[PDB]
């Protein structure tokens, strides 16, 4: 029901590789990627194989250039589809310090600035109770991205960040 | 990395349809299915589209007839890949009555007979804490099957049963 399309050159030119499911490594099929077409659903694309490296969240739409997904280079070699749970419920707990410690807040809302709403410059642990969320490195959903499926996150490395630099977050809705 | 293959006739004869991901409806491509070949991983196949109707769990291997997966007919039209968490932990809570009520036991092991091990003839609710499990209608892992890839089951209908008929269960391990 879903599919994503990669192109080597800008504005949907050049060789192409299709994926309708979670592709773990296609760097042997594409030397680079400068255009992306998403047909159904929301995908997460990773720089390096096995869902590692930098990641980006691309909902249904067209992306003629690599800046349209706030990308930093034309290197992408893995991708996975984002299954959204049914029920409409979104709920997350964020903690000041590691292992679900420190002062904790719970919210069901997008937060464009954590420093202003919760007075925290960093986040070291997290519990995703309902739905799927994205952590952004900078406020107003700019900077590096990190996907958070559900389960629990004890350290910032568990969602893919070296530093605990997280300043905004929001939910994925289709 | 995984794929499943359906055949219309026995012994891998007839027309063929491949699926590499979660296929929600392929009854228009195959009128019937009598043979199945699974390449890597464990799949769940459903009688009717949109993952409804009777279900069966087929791990990696070959199934020349439809009795090899304890099937009751050659009618299958949807299938899902079963994603196992890489944590090795399997843990389940079973409850006598609905809404996580009644006498409750917790185990991490397969149970070929619930009546003898826990003194229960039925199970009306369930909490899956770690891993993925299968409920079987009869003891010793025979009869109708039910997949449990979630977390919370308040009623027997939530795992796909009209009746609370559960008499054995075991974990899916690859």
């Amino acid at each position: 029901g879903t599919k994503i399309t990669f192109y080597e050159d800008k504005d949907f030119e050049g060789r192409r590789y299709d994926c309708d499911c979670d592709c773990a490594d296609f760097h042997t099929y594409l030397s680079r990627c400068n255009s992306i077409k998403v047909e159904g659903g929301t995908w997460a694309v990773y720089e390096r194989p096995d869902f590692a490296g930098y990641m980006y969240i691309l909902p249904e739409g067209e992306y003629p250039e690599y800046e349209r997904w706030m990308g930093l280079n034309d290197r992408l070699s893995s991708c996975r589809a984002v299954h959204l749970p049914s029920g409409g419920e979104y709920k997350i707990q964020i903690f000041e310090k590691g292992d679900f410690s420190g002062e904790m807040y719970e919210t069901t809302e997008d937060c464009p600035s954590i420093m202003e709403e919760f007075h925290m410059r960093e986040i070291h642990s997290c519990k995703v109770l309902e739905g799927v969320w994205i952590f952004y490195e900078l406020p107003d959903y700019r900077g590096r991205q990190y996907l958070l499926d559900k389960k629990e996150y004890r350290k910032p490395i568990d969602w893919g960040a070296a530093s605990p630099a997280v300043q905004s977050f929001r939910r994925i809705v289709e």
